[PDB]
């Protein structure tokens, strides 16, 4: 029923909006494992906005929940790995806060499609 192209257009816009909230671009690329050698010790599934864009374009997000789940991993991995008193941890809290409103608006648009 629901068409694929307008859904992917929405996800592209939503991803851009989420990225815009990450003003430091600290989530724009994968955590460099060369520089954080213990990262995979703690984090089961790394995620970042570039990997999300690739997934998007590989038609790997066919419902809103799967897209939102990867965004949430960006946040949750960061909260997990970094101490509370760091800029990184607080950036993840802020992203959670500001990304929430973005996601809620985008999900309503997706619901209007079905």
């Amino acid at each position: 029923e629901m068409q694929l192209t307008p859904f992917l257009i929405l996800l592209r816009k939503t991803l851009e909006q989420l990225q815009e909230k990450d003003t430091g671009n600290i989530f724009s690329e994968p955590v460099p494992l060369s520089e954080v050698p213990d990262y995979l010790d703690h984090i089961k599934k790394p995620m970042d906005f570039f990997t999300m864009k690739q997934n998007l374009e590989a038609y790997r997000y066919l419902n809103f929940d799967d897209f939102e789940e990867d965004f949430n991993l960006i946040v949750s991995n960061c909260l997990k790995y970094n101490a509370k008193d760091t800029i990184f941890y607080r950036a993840a809290v802020r992203l959670r806060e500001q990304g929430g409103a973005v996601l809620r608006q985008a999900r309503r648009q997706a619901e209007k499609m079905g």
